């Protein structure tokens, strides 16, 4: 493709990225750094401030169970279900995606949303915590990591990944292409027609390659390093699923079957 | 960043070292597998009878035992030879022997297995694998049908090789790819990540140039090749988890070299 074509693809995905997701990376950076002297976020650092925070921000996943670590865990689910729809709608704007076989569209989203949620979560994290509720709350890493039994071990790898991933210093225009590449992976099991998916992903890769050289001209092999990250993501997604397994085996949680179906 | 003539020079140096370190190249393996030549023709092992003949015809460097064990011990003896050859090749990678000595050990520890699988693909097609420096050929069917846990042990190698070989890399490409794997600054416990990444950055530049010149019509071969370093990460873990099972069922001896590598 000609370079103006790639530049157009990049700006199309960036524009669509901005409209699809509730809090961009640029905004989240302004919050985490204190740069905006605007309203400081409500900080959740312990049990009492989690109580006060629910009552203040009036969270939408409230009145679920009772144990605090569980409540937090299930609010991670609530946000993930939301994220899934946000990525699904973003997908529709990747050139060519809607023209794929409907089953292949569903297969790509199904196996990809986990990796994308991990990635975008890093935009909302620093070494000390994570923005929640469109940047209005900030929940500390230490309070998450110190949750009881397995829940503490479940939250901390997200921060461990995010800190490493954020060292790349990608911005939203970088991430919008990167997200698209993940979605268009032709190696997802059960794809009926791999060829047009790789054809799209090749245009996306070309666009990401050129976007990274223009936007990070002094970051050698940033393209390569970012693809290596896409390696890890596969691994962390697998570790993650084997960790949701133990909780359902050991703790076994909610009862409302309808609720469980939404989170199926 | 380097000048192109310096990148071409590093590719030539690496290809020359690979030829000196690895006696059975992909080019020689492909000539044996394609045939159309009388002198290079392998004896084929597809069942117990041909295995028995096989040991009377081709010179196995691997001496009353049950057959799957006997084949297992054949691979591990050959894996140890491969570690030896890979170690010698690593030392030729510029900058490698100047790294901290425990980093050298750590990079080999986590890198040899990924390299063995990569170079095993050169010896394979969909129907089986070359053995004993190309003097023999053992069918995939025969390995797949071995008993207990040993049949399902041999088979994931073949599944990776068929996918990897679709890239159609030759030895000059593989020589630089093998090096990129070794100089991975993300291995657990590395003490000086930075000088390792500076070497890999150079190796990645060399691979990028090499793949564009040698495969000028292969869109995003670079990106696709880097995405294979993913699967590799997962088949290595699947391998060591299978080796874990066999230990608890078999008493099969592990070479001291391999015994130390498997250890965390
Ligand atoms: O806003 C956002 O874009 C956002 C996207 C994600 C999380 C998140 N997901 N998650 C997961 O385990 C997870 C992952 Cl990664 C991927 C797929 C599925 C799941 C899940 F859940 F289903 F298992 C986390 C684990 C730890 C942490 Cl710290 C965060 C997450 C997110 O956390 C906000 C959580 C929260 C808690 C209390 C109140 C309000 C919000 C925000
Ligand atoms: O020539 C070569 O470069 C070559 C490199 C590797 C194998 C190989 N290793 N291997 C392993 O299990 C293995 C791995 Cl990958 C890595 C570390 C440790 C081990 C092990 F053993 F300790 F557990 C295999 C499993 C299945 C298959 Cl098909 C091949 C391998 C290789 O096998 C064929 C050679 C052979 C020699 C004598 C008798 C029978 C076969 C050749």
């Amino acid at each position: 493709m000609e370079s103006a074509d790639l530049r157009a693809l990049a700006k199309h995905l960036y524009d669509s990225y901005i409209k699809s997701f509730p809090l961009t990376k640029a905004k989240a950076r302004a919050i985490l750094t204190g740069k905006t002297t605007d309203k400081s976020p409500f900080v959740i650092y312990d049990m009492n401030s989690l109580m006060m925070g629910e009552d203040k921000i009036k969270f939408k996943h409230i009145t679920p169970s009772k144990e605090v670590a569980i409540r937090i865990f299930q609010g991670c689910q609530f946000r993930s279900v939301e994220a899934v729809q946000e990525i699904t709608e973003y997908a529709k704007s990747i050139p060519g995606f809607v023209n794929l076989d409907l089953n292949d569209q569903v297969t790509l989203l199904k196996y990809g949303v986990h990796e994308i949620i991990y990635t975008m979560l890093a935009s909302l994290m620093n070494k000390d915590g994570v923005l929640i509720s469109e940047g209005q709350g900030f929940m500390t890493r230490e309070f998450l990591k110190s949750l009881r039994k397995p829940f503490g071990d479940f939250m901390e790898p997200k921060f461990e990944f995010a800190v490493k991933f954020n060292a790349l210093e990608l911005d939203d225009s970088d991430l919008a292409i990167f997200i698209a590449v993940i979605i268009l992976s032709g190696d997802r099991p059960g794809l009926l027609n791999v060829k047009p998916i790789e054809d799209i992903q090749d245009n996306l890769l070309q666009a990401l390659e050129l976007q990274l050289k223009l936007n990070h001209p002094e970051s050698s092999q940033l393209f390569a390093k970012l693809l290596q990250k896409m390696t890890d993501l596969r691994q962390i997604v697998t570790e993650h699923v084997q960790l949701l397994q133990v909780i359902k085996k050991t703790e076994t949680m909610s009862l409302h079957p309808l609720l469980q179906e939404i989170y199926k």
